[PDB]
């Protein structure tokens, strides 16, 4: 039939996707910006298609519950037929490879340890073998399900030492990890993907910074419902963005032109 | 109908697939050792097929004639249906995206700066602003196609460098470019992937070293035909090993492990 608007699911979360300050006096997807908004407007050019940009309803990346079987967050809205591809920081995992599909990474990545600056934790090892400096992970997501499935010595102690740590080492945001280490003097770490402890590390007032190798190696990628016929396209645009080096451009953008810290 | 063996394509390139020393007293999958090897066994396993080692005929990883439009190397080989699946430090691209299937990347790279040491370059700007210090790549595969490809400045600026440097700044194997570069004094830098540049540094007798920061991001995946029934199952095996680590043990193992650089 004849050509519709492209539902794009993505979320908020800086510096993926902000609404944009004067956002009351623009429209449609002109009321956003970051990184994920360049990057929906770059595939869209490549594959030809118009597109409207929508905010995940339950602001999750995509999880499904043990119980009732019921994918949450922008894999469900692909799995149910809400939208027709995610365009967010969506961490290409096992499980969620199973019920969507996955263009080749966009980004690179790797869970980290972020501190406040002057703690004295250099690796994931220093944290499994301390409780004196609490951390933790995002209540949901593929950092803390990369603990949860974890058979490695390491990460498996720091899982039970996560669920069990009291009060609860979880927060529900990055923003929240974020001002949870900055607010503990130095006795909460933050386990969060390498690419957004990045960017924080450029952010006012600069007293946070990455420490260590990262503990994994995976990468983000444009989802779409298994075996939609837009998958292809977006996929080959990716790679082609990538070896064109826009995607290195986007990444400088935001991170590091945008920087505030020198 | 009945299973088959499944025919896999790999490149003798080490530290992927070498054939052991004492191969003559060895049959079959038996007479190579490597991470490719290694990790074919590991999908193997988890896929539950049977499989055969086979070396790509012309020891090419995969490029399009311009003329005659074939396909060489082991992309060659799973287009003209001569192997099931490639498993090898194949790059995923663009051009080959379209004519094969590729998994996720099992290895995240990017091209880099291999020196002999006390060379005076630290980056890719360096080496574009001079000619007394030559270099080069592999004369085929997606480095050398990179730069051919390129319209970012400093990468166009080194290909046209490159495609009229005298004598011949390209070399046919990883090998011949290692030794290069050895032998230069410091007159040779080699433009190679990321991974084997770490795996060089990591041999004796320890004269090189990677410098300055990678040029760009990419991956290998496993490759199959296009629309392959075994693509699903790989891909995903894939993903499970690098969830559980298994990926990061194996690169581990043949490059710092096994080290001779201290
Ligand atoms: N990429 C994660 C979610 C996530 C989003 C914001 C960036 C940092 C981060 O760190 N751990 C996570 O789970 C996250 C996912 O796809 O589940
Ligand atoms: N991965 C490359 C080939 C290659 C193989 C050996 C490792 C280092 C390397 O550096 N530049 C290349 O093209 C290579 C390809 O897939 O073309």
């Amino acid at each position: 039939g004849a050509n519709k608007t492209v539902v794009v699911t993505t979320i908020l979360e800086s510096p993926y996707v902000m609404m944009k300050k004067n956002h009351e006096m623009l429209e449609g997807n002109e009321r956003y910006e970051g990184y994920c908004v360049d990057l929906a407007a770059e595939i869209a050019k490549h594959c030809g298609f118009k597109y409207k940009l929508t905010i995940v309803g339950d602001g999750k990346y995509g999880a499904r519950d043990a119980d009732t079987k019921i994918w949450n967050g922008m894999v469900g809205e692909l799995v149910y037929g809400k939208a027709d591809i995610a365009i967010a920081p969506l961490t290409i995992t096992l499980v969620r490879e199973e019920v969507i599909d996955f263009s080749k990474p966009f980004m690179s990545l790797g869970i980290s340890i972020m501190i406040k600056k002057g703690t004295p934790i250099e690796s994931a090892e220093d944290l499994s073998k301390q409780t004196e400096i609490a951390y933790g992970t995002l209540d949901s997501g593929s950092t803390k399900e990369f603990f949860r499935r974890s058979k490695i010595a390491v990460f498996d102690k720091m899982w039970t030492y996560m669920r069990s740590a009291e009060p609860s080492v979880f927060v529900r945001t990055t923003a929240e990890g974020v001002a949870r280490v900055r607010k503990s003097k130095g006795k909460y770490a933050y386990l969060l993907e390498s690419t957004m402890n990045e960017y924080i590390e450029q952010r006012k007032p600069c007293d946070t910074m990455k420490v260590g190798g990262n503990l994994d190696s995976k990468g983000y990628g444009i989802a779409t419902p298994k075996g939609s016929s837009l998958g292809n396209a977006v996929n080959l645009a990716v790679l082609k963005l990538n070896e064109q080096g826009l995607l290195d451009k986007l990444k400088n953008k935001w991170w590091y032109d945008k920087g505030e810290c020198g």
